[PDB]
């Protein structure tokens, strides 16, 4: 009936595919302003019952309604003010008031923005409504943000064979994505073009990221007061680039940061859109920008918008972007198709970074770490962790602790890779509290009892170490490495690693180099113990290390890596 540019005929293929075999719900990703409608109209044309397009934001719902009426097709509509001709569109409070008029037959239930389902209970309503009507219903997601610091994925298992979310998630599978740089590059969204070289710009390179990743707005405000001089130049700059722009986006970092932007603009050329504004005023600024009545539109929650008007031409970037999604997110905004449109000015005066195309680790970042690619001893597959690379490109330092790939057995089975860069013991995850199956379901010993416990013998020394020091030597069986732990006040414990039988050089893989590598996956590569004293910025020290007597001198015991307490 229709005819579908080829990704969305795979995005219906895949949705097909996975309810032909699958109960479960799936999400797919594609870039903003892609193009649904089609996507939802021949899933809908093969739809048995009816279909439930939901949303909870109201501008969205109409927006969907829309998109897919102008295709020349017929949906109802529930939002706050016909015939129903095989698809609805329901926002999820006028649904979850309005179920009687949804007890016929619902055989697919796609959900756009489908990120926005852990920010409540009338969802869950109407999900228990068409669920208790419709066992078998099979629900979709849709979204641009599958991801977000602070809040992580909102899927598990992605069809690439990577895991991202864990059981918590609340889609299983992500069954396509479309990227955003096959968007660009078919010309299917406005191409992006970024000034490289500024007037002056913001130097967040001093903030404290919190445990989330995300930093804090007292913290983003405290460092906005100092160079808040700064602040009229941007805008000024920003305001000369708006005189051949038609629409202008300003994400702002803070609420009071908004404040400022707004009052340095022309008064009324400019709007505020905070987390805390009446849906009076929100929707009537909605409806002033779409149409191109004010210039500047400020917001500071950002993944707050479906003001992504076509129009808008000149995206400005005044906060560091924490994650890449979030810059990718950002960017894409302004990214849709438009008559006139030749491109997308990125003015970003954060230091970010640059990369549209950059991938998503998915865990917080030190600031200075890099998506690194490590591949996996077992399975073979291409990690993607932080770390940190050399000038020239190759490995210095990478932080990853689990292969991230999964795979399916004969039998449906479904398991993620077992091999673990950081392991604790004979090899559960650092952070394991009971092992899985050795020393054994035995309940593993928190590194910081241990601690204490070694201070609570006198006979035991230990050592907050801050560097380890190596030397070698020889006698008639071979070649032996010295490493030497020390406090940052003076106190000494050494170990020694004779080097020349094949079980010596084994045995000096799996205690020193296993544990002391930062490249864990990839073999540090020494022939005599002059390589290791060669390579040892490939090394890192123990956080701690417990020592006791043997006769006369300390023996090491053990050694504390990649610590989290307060000891
Ligand atoms: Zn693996």
């Amino acid at each position: 009936i229709f005819t579908l540019r080829p990704y969305q005929q795979e995005a219906v293929d895949a949705t097909l595919n996975h309810f032909r075999r699958h109960k479960t719900p799936a999400v797919i990703v594609l870039p903003t302003g892609a193009g649904k409608s089609l996507v939802i109209a021949e899933l809908a044309r093969l739809a048995r019952g009816r279909v439930l397009v939901l949303a909870h934001v109201k501008e969205l719902v109409a927006q969907n309604h829309a998109k897919y009426q102008a295709l020349g097709l017929e949906a109802d509509i529930f939002a706050a003010g016909e015939s129903h001709g095989k698809v609805v569109f329901g926002s999820v409070q006028s649904v979850a008031r309005n179920l009687d008029a949804f007890q016929g037959e619902f055989s697919l239930l796609i959900v756009d923005e489908c990120h926005r389902i852990g920010d409540e209970s009338q969802y869950q309503q109407i999900l228990t409504h068409l669920t208790k009507v419709n066992p078998h219903l099979r629900l979709l997601g849709l979204t641009a943000t599958p991801f977000r610091l602070g809040k992580g994925w909102i899927y598990q298992f992605h069809y690439h064979g990577m895991v991202r979310g864990d059981e918590k998630a609340l889609f299983r599978d992500c069954i396509y994505e479309l990227p955003l740089r096959y968007m660009i590059k078919h010309g299917y969204l406005t191409p992006p073009e970024r000034l490289d070289m500024p007037v002056v710009q913001y130097d967040f390179s001093r903030l404290q990221a919190q445990s989330n990743g995300l930093f804090s707005e007292a913290d983003l405000n405290r460092e906005l007061k100092k160079q808040q001089r700064i602040t009229p130049h941007i805008i000024s700059q920003i305001m000369e680039f708006a005189a051949t722009r038609k629409g202008v986006m300003i994400f702002a970092a803070t609420v009071e940061h908004a404040k400022e932007i707004v009052g340095l603009l022309p008064a009324e050329d400019a709007a505020l859109i905070t987390g805390d504004t009446p849906g009076a005023e929100r929707d009537v600024l909605i409806e002033n920008f779409k149409a191109q009545r004010f210039r500047y539109l400020v917001n500071v929650a950002v993944l707050t918008t479906g003001f992504d008007a076509p129009h808008v031409d000149l995206i400005a970037i005044l906060r560091p972007t924490e994650s890449v999604s979030l810059y990718q997110q950002i960017v894409g905004r302004g990214l849709r198709l438009a008559p006139g449109k030749t491109d997308c000015l990125i003015l970003d005066y954060a230091g970010n970074p640059h990369d549209l195309y950059a991938p998503e680790v998915g865990t917080p970042k030190k600031s200075d770490n890099v998506p690194v690619q490590v591949f996996c001893p077992a399975c073979g597959f291409a990690n993607t962790f932080w770390g940190k690379t050399t000038a020239d490109g190759t490995l210095i330092e990478h932080f990853g602790r689990r292969c991230q790939g999964w795979f399916e057995d004969d039998d449906g089975h479904r398991e993620q890779c077992d091999f673990r860069f950081r392991f604790k013991n004979c090899q559960c995850n650092a952070e394991n509290d009971i092992a899985a199956r050795r020393c054994c379901d035995t309940v593993l010993v928190d590194p910081d009892d241990m601690l204490k416990a070694a201070l609570r013998l006198k006979d035991a020394l230990v050592l907050r170490c801050s560097g380890m020091s190596l030397q070698h030597g020889h006698d008639e069986k071979g070649e032996w490495l010295k490493i030497t732990y020390y406090d940052e006040d003076g106190a000494d414990v050494s170990e020694r690693f004779r080097l020349q039988t094949p079980a010596q050089r084994t045995a000096f893989e799996q205690l020193f180099i296993r544990p002391h590598t930062r490249t864990p996956g990839i073999p540090l590569r020494w022939i005599t113990a002059a390589d290791i004293l060669a390579q040892q910025a490939l090394l890192r020290h123990p956080d701690f290390v417990v020592a006791r007597m043997k006769g006369q001198y300390w023996q090491v015991r053990e050694k504390v890596f990649d610590y989290e307490g307060r000891f």
